[PDB]
DNA sequence: CTGGATCCA
DNA sequence: CTGGATCCA
């Protein structure tokens, strides 16, 4: 476990040092999500979420991800989720790594941000709407539903849903 | 697990044959051997197999959620690696020695293509398949799907599947 | 080629 | 709710 200050901490640390084989990650392109992003107390792990501008890299962000400067090891990896644990400060945290293409960013921020609950509550609700909402996109019958939406907060109101932030989102 | 030869393995099935079963909010309720039908290497007939896998064929959608994870073999010892509705596999203790056993399960109208499926090999099902897929076709273990829909057949067997699909029927020791 | 059990996210 | 990684079938 962590406090969210350590957490916040890790995050920075990170945010100039993450690359792919030699490519580094613009931090502009990290977003913390899980429970840092809703600002909760303690945390059990550090979840972030890496924007990747282009098709074709999936192949190679996580599956050859670096941390110029961190000592970790590798859990589980793909292209959507790497968990890897870091050795910091003479202890282990888990630090779980996921990945979004452009188009997908908001949808993949509000997926990753939870909780589960409210994730539950809103999913259930579009089911009868016919319309299907995950990580990726919004879909109504196995097609995506193009919105004119740049960021989190277009994407919640778009969809018809009371814009809440992270904290207060159960 | 440990090998065995296609005679063990036919010898194995013999036992089990008789021997199937499960509960079902308890009720102790036997499998018919005529629902039970040897698959993979063995079907096959290798000269050697690595495990027995069978297939059991359930006459009623609701059981499924009861057969295999209440499985019960009268008279053997064994332990569950893993089970679910689908897959089951079995550790049995045979005559001072640990095999490996297999066990799917598949509906009525399912049976051909899940024997076809299971029956293998993998390399076989993989040409055949990518056939299928060039044709904006899809075969699996449950049936014949164009466009994510159910694609009925006028057929009962795996020959007549095999045939209707539009391949060569060959039996099972001759398919790679 | 295609999918299942497990155990996560 | 909805889907990912792994190790299998
Ligand atoms: N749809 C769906 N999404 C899920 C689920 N579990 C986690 N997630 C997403 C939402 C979470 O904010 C994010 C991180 O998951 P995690 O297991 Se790390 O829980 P998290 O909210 O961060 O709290 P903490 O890590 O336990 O402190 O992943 C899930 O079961 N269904
Ligand atoms: N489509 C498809 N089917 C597969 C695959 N692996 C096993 N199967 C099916 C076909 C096999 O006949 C059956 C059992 O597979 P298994 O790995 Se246990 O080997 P099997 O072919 O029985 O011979 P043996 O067990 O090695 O002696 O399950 C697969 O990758 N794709
Ligand atoms: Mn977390
Ligand atoms: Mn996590
Ligand atoms: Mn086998
Ligand atoms: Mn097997």
């Amino acid at each position: 476990m962590l406090t969210l200050i350590q957490g916040k901490k890790i995050v920075n640390h990170l945010r100039s040092r993450l690359a792919f084989e030699l490519i580094k990650i613009l931090s502009k392109n990290i977003v913390a999500v899980g429970s840092l992003r809703r600002e909760e107390k303690m945390l059990n792990d550090v979840d972030l979420l890496i924007i990747v501008p282009e098709k074709k890299l999936l192949k190679h962000v996580l599956p050859n991800i670096r941390i110029k400067g961190l000592s970790f090891s590798v859990k589980v990896c793909g292209e959507r989720k790497c968990v890897l644990f870091i050795e910091w400060e003479k202890k282990t945290y888990q630090l779980d790594l996921f990945t979004a293409l452009a188009e997908e960013k908001p949808y993949a921020i509000f997926h990753f941000t939870g909780p589960v609950s409210y994730l539950i509550r809103i999913r259930a609700a579009l089911k009868k709407k016919n319309y299907k909402l995950n990580q990726y996109g919004l879909f109504k019958n196995q097609t995506l539903v193009p919105l004119k939406i740049t960021t989190e907060k277009e994407l919640i109101k778009e969809l018809g849903f009371t814009y809440r932030i992270p904290k207060k989102r159960l």
